[PDB]
């Protein structure tokens, strides 16, 4: 299991996402209980533009571990990716319940009221942001 | 850059260009190089009737990016709004230069030969104009 799954990191590694994707379903075909397996299957995916199929394997690295700020995070991402701003904000609040200190997440909580012209709210988010990391 | 410069978007959007000027000078200290945060600093002086420090800003957005059909129209639009009918002239030759098909920009160019009580200069423009959009 873990041997797959690090060939398919290292494809991943080289920007080989269909081939990290054969490896990585490989790896949890041997363990599907590696939350990490999914996790990566979900970047491997959305870095394809795959942003459906991405949010399938988000959901289950989640389901397996909900204390990963980042899975939520990428999460919303991919729902952003899609246009469906209202996911993507649910799923920044979830990242920022566990991290609120990640600026990356303000910031794109920020985006996804600006893309709905929910311009306040935008402002709030991204002055959270910026309070965290000014140089952005 | 990109954190400053969305919150100054975003206040721009709410109507806030003292604040939305603050925030794109902040964006433009850490690069001053982005094209679009000139020309965006431009628009919210030109919003807040500073025409002069409008033109100064889409001249910087222009030295970086020659090719911005709109910075040429807005950098007419601030000529314009001070007077200047025969600069707003230049400057509407230019968008039409990458833009022919911009009504906006012959039906203006238009309106600076009107207002220098060049009539058939003005007419000519005029039917170009409405030609392209017969609904104005
Ligand atoms: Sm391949
Ligand atoms: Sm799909
Ligand atoms: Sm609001
Ligand atoms: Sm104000
Ligand atoms: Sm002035
Ligand atoms: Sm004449």
């Amino acid at each position: 299991a873990e041997a797959w799954y690090n060939l398919g990191n290292a494809y991943y590694k080289q920007g080989d996402y269909d081939e990290a994707i054969e490896y990585y379903q490989k790896a949890l075909e041997l363990d599907p209980r590696s939350a990490e397996a999914w996790y990566n299957l979900g970047n491997a995916y959305y870095k394809q533009g795959d942003y459906d199929e991405a949010i399938e394997y988000y959901q289950k690295a989640l389901e397996l571990d909900p204390r990963s700020a980042e899975a939520w995070y990428n999460l919303g991402n991919a729902y952003y990716k899609q246009g469906d701003y209202d996911e993507a904000i649910e799923y920044y609040q979830k990242a920022l319940e566990l991290d609120p200190r990640s600026a990356e997440a303000w910031y794109n909580l920020g985006n996804a009221y600006y893309k709905q012209g929910d311009y306040d709210e935008a402002i709030e988010y991204y002055q959270k942001a910026l309070e965290l990391d000014p140089r952005s």
